[PDB]
């Protein structure tokens, strides 16, 4: 149908906007701490602690399959990156501190993303 096409164009355009959001958030992680999944070879107990691992590569895979229907779903995944790190790692670690800085800096980017998503529809 023509409606299904129009819906698909909307999803494509959301995917375009989320790709730019993802790039801007990942720039706030210059150490690449959150770039890839925590290695289960290197942290073999990880899944005993963290039930839903997340990282920027995993988000990018979902994004490119157009697997984010709305901004809320994308934000859920970004918040998992931060929140998983802040639980597994202690306050006095470079990992925890990296997550706090990513959260704080990312907030700005996400605030305007929400306005753009609503504005453009």
């Amino acid at each position: 149908s023509m409606e299904q096409v129009a819906m698909e164009l909307r999803l494509t355009e959301l995917t375009r906007l989320l790709r730019s959001v993802l790039d801007q958030l990942q720039d706030k992680d210059p150490a690449r701490i959150f770039a890839q999944p925590v290695s289960l070879k290197e942290v073999p107990d990880y899944l005993d602690h963290i039930k839903h691992p997340m990282d920027f590569a995993t988000m990018r895979k979902r994004l490119e399959a157009q697997g984010y229907k709305n901004l809320h779903e994308f934000e859920e995944d970004f918040d998992l990156i931060i929140d998983n790190c802040m639980k597994y790692n202690a306050r006095d670690t470079v990992f925890y501190r990296a997550a706090v800085r990513l959260r704080d800096q990312g907030g700005v980017v996400l605030r305007q993303a929400r306005r753009e998503v609503d504005s453009i529809g």
